């Protein structure tokens, strides 16, 4: 288990994004590069929940799959400190309210890894 390093030093040259790693987090962009998108931070209905994530996978798939929606603001993809494998969800960030929607119409369900379905909703407060 872990991150391959190659394939996550390749998606970063790629899409130029930083990855900031801390203790129980993955942080990919917040910001994205402004070249991405200037602005100030996304607001209300920009971002979405991602649920039953394999505990194995890690940027290097989840960002190719939800660019599809749209340009990414930020992906946090939260890590357990004591067996270093993900903790099954993230929050992800889109430039619009737009892009989410499409996030959770494309991505709610999706079979990420055989026999292995995402759960993707907008994320908002509870009460």
């Amino acid at each position: 288990s872990g991150p391959d390093e190659a394939k996550i030093k390749a998606l970063l040259e790629r899409t130029g994004y930083t990855l900031d790693v801390t203790t129980g987090q993955r942080k990919y962009g917040g910001p994205p590069p402004d070249s991405v998108y200037s602005g100030v931070q996304p607001g209300i209905g920009t971002e979405v929940f991602v649920g039953k994530i394999p505990r194995d996978l890690y940027e290097d798939e989840l960002v190719p799959l939800f660019e599809k929606a749209g340009p990414i603001w930020d992906l946090r993809l939260m890590m357990d400190p004591l067996s270093g494998q993900n903790r099954g969800y993230a929050f992800i960030t889109f430039c619009g309210k737009e892009a989410a929607q499409e996030a959770v119409k494309l991505c709610d369900s999706y079979e990420i890894r055989p026999g292995k379905h995402l759960g993707v909703c907008i994320s908002v407060a509870n009460n």
